[PDB]
């Protein structure tokens, strides 16, 4: 044990994959680290705090499109931002659940301010620009949550009208990705509309 | 004890409110009913099955706009359908989590077939019509999940750029409802677009 925040979060990320969000505990975490449970406090207070750092960490590694490139349309940006957010959530077991209920923190202030200012100078009012953000985040979270639940819920469970069958089979056969890429693009047309004003 | 499925689900709905989704168990349920745990099996196999019935029940009571009224635009219908779905999820503690990962069941076949056929005769292809449905459901679920988590997550936790502050305060001050009504309406403009074809 070199004893590191970075090693704790690494190890916690692994443990999340092993047991998932409900089964994750600080007790189980220290044991995986081969340390006593008081020691691990020097890095995490408790489960919520641990979960906040896991959520933060998943963005650090995977949410790469947190920032607009100039010349890149706001439209492409809401697109690539949602994509990498999605990508962040999917990176681990219960990724979307680990994010749920988190809020902006100090180290995101600059990223997030830039995010609203980028939209604003495109001509969205601050209000619509923050609603453009929540619509995309709510929608993306909704997709990954359903998509992520699908598997554990299919484990624990065991004939119809032909259009419904066709619809389910089309839905089932096409991944989460198209269902995701589709709504994403409906939201972007709503916003292309709104902005025209 | 008259011993009823209807009484079990009533009582389970109550228990969900008391302890929430993770703390709900069949063990805790029978004890609330004043019965032994074998007895309660004659109505529910296990937690997943219980959760499926709770999810079903919340739609029965509250998801009233499951069906289009002719003369009612598809647009008004996707609107009122999302609204009452939302309404279903919010009706109980962890309502949105209880739905997560559920799938269409036999008694929904007629409702749901009608739902895709209604859109189809409006001129959506089956595929887009099922994507119009998932976009709205994913988005609605994403809203209520975040909205529902907000409170428990605020219990268990403890300064910034002024536009971010303004954005948070605007966001915070305006309920979940506007953030919800907004994305909903972006999705509907995307679909008003797509259909034009
Ligand atoms: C293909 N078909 C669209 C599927 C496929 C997988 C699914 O997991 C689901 C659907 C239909 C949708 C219908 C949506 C609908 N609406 C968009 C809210 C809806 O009215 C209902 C309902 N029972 O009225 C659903 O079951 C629903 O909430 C739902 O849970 C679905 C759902 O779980
Ligand atoms: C007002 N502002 C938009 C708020 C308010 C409450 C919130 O709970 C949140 C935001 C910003 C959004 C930004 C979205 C952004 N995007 C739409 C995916 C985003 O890029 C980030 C990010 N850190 O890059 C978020 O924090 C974000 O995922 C997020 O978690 C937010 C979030 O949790
Ligand atoms: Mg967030
Ligand atoms: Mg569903």
């Amino acid at each position: 044990s070199r004893l590191d925040k970075s090693k704790v979060i690494n190890s916690a990320l692994e443990l999340l994959n092993e047991v998932g969000i409900e089964g994750l505990t600080t007790r189980k975490l220290a044991q995986k680290l081969g340390v006593e449970q008081p020691t691990l406090y020097w890095h995490v207070k408790n489960k919520r705090a641990l979960l906040d750092a896991l959520a933060i960490e998943m963005l650090d590694r995977h949410h790469t499109h947190f920032c607009p490139l100039e010349g890149e349309s706001w439209q492409d940006f809401l697109r690539n931002n949602a994509k990498s957010f999605r990508c962040a959530l999917l990176s681990h077991r219960d990724g979307a659940k680990v994010h749920l209920g988190t809020r902006p923190t100090e180290k995101q202030y600059e990223t997030l301010e830039n995010q609203l200012a980028f939209l604003c100078q495109q001509g969205f009012s601050l209000e619509n620009a923050l609603y453009a953000l929540s619509a995309v985040g709510h929608f993306t979270l909704g997709c990954v949550l359903e998509d992520q639940e699908h598997q554990v819920a299919k484990e624990e469970r065991e004939s119809m009208p032909p259009l419904l069958r066709q619809a389910i089979e089309l839905f089932d056969h096409q991944g989460a990705e198209p269902a995701f890429l589709f709504g994403l693009e409906l939201i972007i047309c709503g916003l292309e509309k709104q902005l025209k004003c």
